């Protein structure tokens, strides 16, 4: 898709570099599940 | 009961694990029973 130059390439694929970086956004941080204590229950 | 599979025990209360321990909450704190001394009196 640069048609500039003559000798355009076929597709932006090819114009492209995928870097397989996967970036995440700051993700909601987790507070209330950790918290408290257990109670091994070994039984219903 | 948890009757999902062929097999199930009887009551549950062959289920839960019943427990001997015993809970008491915060307790109003009892500020004026000790405050003051003691006179020991010997009659009416």
């Amino acid at each position: 898709v640069n048609q500039s130059s003559s000798v355009e390439v076929s597709s932006e694929s090819y114009e492209t570099i995928f870097s397989q970086r996967i970036i995440r956004d700051l993700q909601k941080e987790l507070v209330v599940g950790a918290l408290f204590e257990e109670l091994p229950m070994s039984s219903k």
